[PDB]
């Protein structure tokens, strides 16, 4: 920048000459947020959409994996840098931060859900580098994993991606509508994160693609979904990178991709950061400026040095209660955690049980045997729907609850560095969800029922005879939702430790931080009693003058609204 990186500049020099080494860290992270702003977009859709492809002719650069059959298998970052580097990210117990680590960037083409690396633990995704002007502002896209066919993982678990997503781009080829599974989660989508497209791909493919973007916009202003649907080549693209054809890029529609990543992505969430780091050098510069004013306090009003200091006294006790584990903030933070994970396995267990009525009832309407793909089918996509809700849920209330936090600490006024009245920057969790082993691996039927050498030299009647293929069906229901129950409870309880993690580093650091600049006030209020008249004004003017030069910062950062 000019004006404001030299205003992150300017207001950490006068932070490190008050030994301020804590606001020259947050101000250090302030600046790398402002130059790697890491702004996801979460490219979403079921297998073979082409979600990799279009990745890859937008950067014009091979990041992702495309092939007939095979491809994505793991969550993948990709975000601008100059040079190419990549790492893993895996995940800790109980909710803890995840680690990063380093591999070459080339491991990234194979398969790195059991990179060795990991020693067997969970890969959530997979961060990597590409030195494409397009990411040059910030963006950075998050391509996702083939789900939705025999052995994957249900769309909803791309749910996972999008509370740490600005952004989502729905990809759907044109070789026909919406289907049912992919209409519910641009619906649950939408709740999570608003601003979304969809990408009706493959248009060079298939000559009626006009029709079906348009009964999918059709479909989608039925069910009330505002989302835009956005037309796409990516082989025409490519074609047109090779032969820098202006025209040809035309056709391929993706200047509208750009078009809508730059109006609804890049330029709000710009406007977003700037309004942040503006807000984190004002904060720096009145944490500053609450010393070298209560020092002028005690030096300009002495009869006034009893209620200043009990006053910055009374300040200082309460920040520092703040810090203990009986800290309204923190309590209400810990029981709304610990309120929130019974909750949420209360809400997916209420629906399990409702799904599972269900199925039991279909179970009894019919001859399970003449249906155990549909039967499991149904199941399968319902239980996976549920979670997908359950999700949505979660997410709501976390954030209710971490609104509810935010107010306590600040109505306690543990964040005020006004002058008394006188006269994440850790690694995200984000990953794939996790419900059932894989789609079309349920059969309501066992292996070992013994239908062939269960025969008698005597036939069984029907009626025993259904009754007893219906119980095992629905036993073998009742047993895989509850075992799903298990592992989304699981995970669910470890993103909710993640959260209580996050929110209470993020505020026993603004604690400690107004301690300090609380205590600092104090000192300097203090040791403006011990010096003689002689020396007053000599001081004096030396803070009158850094006074000047911090309320300078404040006025200039607040210029740039
Ligand atoms: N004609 C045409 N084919 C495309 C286009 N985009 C992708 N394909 C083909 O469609 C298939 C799917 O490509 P991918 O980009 O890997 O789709 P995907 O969603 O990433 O697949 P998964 O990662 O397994 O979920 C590939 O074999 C491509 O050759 C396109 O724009 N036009
Ligand atoms: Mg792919």
């Amino acid at each position: 920048m000019g004006v404001i990186v030299e205003l992150i500049d300017h207001t950490s020099a006068i932070a490190a000459a008050k030994d301020r080494a804590d606001l020259v860290e947050r101000l250090r992270a302030a600046k790398a947020r402002i130059s790697d702003p890491q702004i996801r977009v979460v490219i979403a859709g079921q297998l073979k959409q082409g979600k990799s492809q279009l990745l890859n002719s937008l950067l014009n650069i091979p990041v992702a994996r495309v092939g007939d059959d095979e491809s994505t298998v793991l969550a993948t970052v990709v975000s601008y840098g100059e040079q190419a580097s990549a790492r893993l990210v895996v995940a800790r117990p109980d909710g803890a931060e995840p680690e990063l680590i380093e591999i070459p960037p080339s491991e990234v083409t194979t398969d790195l859900r059991r990179a060795p690396q990991a020693s067997g633990r969970q890969v959530l995704r997979v961060e990597v580098t590409a030195p494409s002007p397009l990411l040059k502002g910030g963006l950075a896209f998050v391509d996702t994993p083939g789900v939705g066919g025999h052995g994957q993982p249900h769309l909803s678990a791309t749910l996972g991606l999008l509370p740490d997503a600005d952004a989502m781009l729905m990809i759907s080829d044109t070789s026909q509508e919406f289907t049912e599974p992919e209409m519910k989660f641009i619906r649950q989508a939408l709740e999570i994160c608003p601003v979304a497209a969809i990408v009706a791909t493959k248009t060079d493919l298939y000559p009626h693609w006009r029709q079906i973007v348009d009964a999918n916009i059709a479909h989608l202003q039925r069910a009330g979904l505002n989302v835009p649907v956005i037309p796409a080549s990516s082989v025409l693209r490519s074609h047109a990178i090779s032969l820098n054809d202006k025209e040809l890029n035309e056709e391929s529609n993706f200047p509208a991709i750009v078009k809508f990543l730059s109006e609804h992505v890049l330029s709000r969430q710009n406007d977003r950061i700037r309004d942040q780091i503006v807000d984190e050098i004002r904060s720096a510069a009145e944490h500053l400026l609450l010393a070298v004013e209560s020092e002028l306090s005690s030096f300009n009003d002495p009869g006034e040095r009893e209620r200043l200091t009990a006053e910055l006294e009374r300040r200082k006790q309460e920040a520092q209660d703040a810090l203990q584990q009986t800290a309204l903030w923190q309590q209400v933070l810990s029981d709304g955690i610990a309120d929130l994970t019974a909750d949420v396995d209360h809400d997916l267990r209420h629906r399990f049980r409702i799904i599972a009525a269900h199925t039991e009832k279909v179970i009894d309407g019919c001859d399970p045997t003449l249906h155990w793909a549909e039967i499991g089918a149904e199941l399968e996509d319902a239980v996976a729907t549920a979670v997908g809700d359950n999700f949505v849920w979660a997410y709501q209330r976390a954030e209710a609850l971490a609104a509810e936090v935010a107010r306590t600490f600040t109505e306690a006024g543990l964040d005020a560095v006004q002058m008394p009245q006188i006269d994440y920057g850790g690694v995200l969790m984000f990953g794939m969800l996790t419900s059932f082993a894989g789609l079309g691996m349920f059969n309501p039927l066992s292996l070992g029922a013994g239908f062939v050498l269960g025969r008698k030299a005597y036939k069984e009647d029907m009626e025993n005879r259904m009754l007893r293929v219906r119980n095992e069906a629905k036993a073998n229901v009742r047993k895989f939702v509850d075992d799903v129950a298990f592992v989304v409870g699981k995970e669910s309880r470890d993103r909710l430790k993640g959260i209580q993690r996050q929110l209470r580093d993020h505020y026993r650091e603004i604690a400690n931080q107004t301690t300090r600049s609380l205590n600092e006030s104090l000192q300097a209020a203090i040791a403006a009693a011990k010096v003689e008249e002689a020396e007053r004004n000599t001081r004096v003017k030396e803070l009158e003058r850094q006074q000047n030069i911090l309320k300078q910062v404040v006025d200039h950062a607040a210029k740039l609204a």
